[PDB]
């Protein structure tokens, strides 16, 4: 029997739960599934990805290209007053989240567009990356070893660049082969500089969609009825969209940001909140207690 009680890490200040005993159950339904009934469908940045350090503000991917020495300082003003005009529009509370979808577009869209002016080669993302300040949540090598321990299917779904993503994971030692991609990826001319992007576009609001256009992998995984889901927008909770049968899910979110503003809308979808938080343990010890 599951008790959150008796589990150190959810009595963390920063563990948000409206509803403990539905939440038990899940983790129950969990626990009895084991390691054959469960997947993981999970955001990237900022969820698997720090939202902070040092008191620093930790980059996205998309901060990672923004950031690196091969973009002008002229391009970072566009992409800093293209994230002025944008972000305002994204957090705007009297716009439907369908009338903001072709906002999101044009923001993606005119930000990889100055990208692929200032001419980012492939062979350059290593450095690009290991130079960057990018870092993994707290319990990274642990969630993710306890993952391909057990063969447990991870499915990182990212509105980020899935190239500067998977570099980070590589680096990090924990890009195995239970894990799988979906992001925007970098489209390459033949000297290998970065031309377009690949695909759909994934933005923060159309998870759906891509959930949906991802049957190839889902229809593998019928078995597998269980599932964490991780995110820390709204829009990540659509990430699952796409699942064959559900019998179990557990929906974790971080709210890292807007916090007075987000903690009901959060505590009402999630069923973990997880405030201000820098670390994977929540859900490594709900993998302990499952795996
Ligand atoms: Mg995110």
């Amino acid at each position: 029997a599951v008790h959150l009680k008796m589990m150190p890490e959810f009595q963390k200040s920063s563990v948000r739960i409206k509803n403990p005993t539905r939440v038990e159950e899940i983790i129950c339904g969990l626990i009895k599934g084991g390691a054959a009934k469960l997947q993981i469908i999970t955001d990237f940045d900022m969820t698997l990805s720090r939202f902070s350090y040092n008191g620093k503000r930790c980059p996205t991917c998309h901060n990672i290209i923004d950031n690196c020495k091969l973009v002008t300082d002229e391009c970072r003003r566009k992409l800093l007053q293209l994230k002025e005009q944008y972000y305002a529009i994204e957090v705007d509370p009297v716009l439907t989240v369908e009338e903001k979808f072709p906002y999101m577009v044009e923001w993606y869209t005119k930000s990889h567009g100055l990208l692929i002016e200032q001419g980012i080669p492939k062979a350059k993302l290593k450095e690009i990356v290991a130079d960057s300040d990018v870092m993994l949540k707290e319990g990274y090598e642990n969630f993710f070893g306890k993952l391909q321990q057990h063969g447990i299917p991870v499915f990182i779904f990212s509105a980020g660049i899935g190239d500067v993503l998977e570099e980070v994971i590589r680096q990090a030692g924990v890009y195995h082969s239970n894990v799988k991609v979906v992001s925007n990826f970098m489209d390459f001319d033949e000297n290998g500089v970065l031309k377009g992007f690949k695909g759909e576009l994934i933005h923060v609001f159309n998870k759906h969609d891509g959930a949906l256009k991802n049957t190839d992998y889902f229809s593998q995984l019928k078995d597998n009825s269980n599932i964490i889901l991780l995110g820390d927008s709204q829009g990540d909770l659509r990430m699952a969209d796409g699942v064959a049968n559900v019998e179990h899910i557990l929906k974790i979110g971080y709210l890292n940001d807007r916090v007075d503003e987000l903690l009901e809308k959060y505590m009402d979808s999630y069923d973990i909140v997880l405030v201000k938080e820098e670390s994977l343990e929540v859900v490594n010890s709900i993998l302990q207690k499952t795996l």
